[PDB]
């Protein structure tokens, strides 16, 4: 679905920065610097769960020069290590999805810590 | 939430980047580009639909300069004229919605030109 591969660069980035900013706001209800609300909290749990399943769909052959990018030739040369990251996350997520379907700040915030936990696992291997 | 107007610029740009993308497989098929998978249709549009709700809740005061922003100053000067051309949007990917739902290649093919022109018409008096 890329024409170019500035353009799956950009498409990832873009990917990363939305699922960001709405886990960020999950985040600060689990962390309680705004008030709990569970309908928002899923919400942006359920965008969280939908973007979740696009950047990683960006890293094809070809994709690794130029534009900004910060991902680590290892991306590309340690493949199973970057798949690892990628499943880790992908697992985090799904438990998160459970979460705010339940409504229960718990396990909202225990979801918040696992998928926080394979933001930064892959990003120390993989990202500048 | 945005912390900084940065914030604000980014993702909007980041959410636009989401949009255009996953819109133009859509476009590829109703323009007989690409063989037609009305399944295939409907998640691109679901996609469209869910993205199309972020980047315009992202304009507001005081992030019209900086960050690489090509937001026209007559998104703020005009505000009436900018929420007008969201709205029209707003329609149009309903009607787009609706197409996917149905799957009916015709009914595709007349929400993309459409929902393509509510995009030019925005970005004629919105963007640089
Ligand atoms: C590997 C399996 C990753 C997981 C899981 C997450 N991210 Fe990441 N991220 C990854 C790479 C290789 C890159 C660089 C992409 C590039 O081509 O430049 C990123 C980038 C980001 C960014 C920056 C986007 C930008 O500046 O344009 C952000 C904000 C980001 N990632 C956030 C983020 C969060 C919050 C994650 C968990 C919810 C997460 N990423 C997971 C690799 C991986
Ligand atoms: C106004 C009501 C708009 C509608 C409808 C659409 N877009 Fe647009 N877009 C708009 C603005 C003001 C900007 C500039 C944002 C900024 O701060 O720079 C954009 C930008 C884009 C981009 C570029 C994003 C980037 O990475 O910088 C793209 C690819 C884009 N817009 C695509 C796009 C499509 C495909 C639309 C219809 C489906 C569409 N936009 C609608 C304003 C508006």
């Amino acid at each position: 679905q890329f024409q170019k591969p500035g353009d799956a660069i950009e498409y990832r980035q873009s990917a990363f920065t939305l699922i960001a900013n709405h886990f960020g706001r999950v985040a600060a209800m689990a962390q309680g610097k705004a008030p709990f609300d569970a309908k928002v909290a899923a919400e942006n749990i359920a965008l969280v769960s939908t973007l979740s399943k696009l950047p990683l769909t960006a890293f094809g052959p070809g994709t690794d020069k130029g534009h900004g990018t910060e991902a680590k030739p290892a991306v590309w040369s340690d493949a199973a290590g970057f798949k690892a990251a990628a499943d880790k996350f992908a697992a985090a997520v799904d438990k998160l999805d459970a979460a705010g379907k339940t409504g229960d700040f718990a396990q909202i915030k225990a979801a918040v810590g696992e998928t926080g936990g394979a933001c930064k696992g892959c990003h120390d291997k993989f990202k500048e």
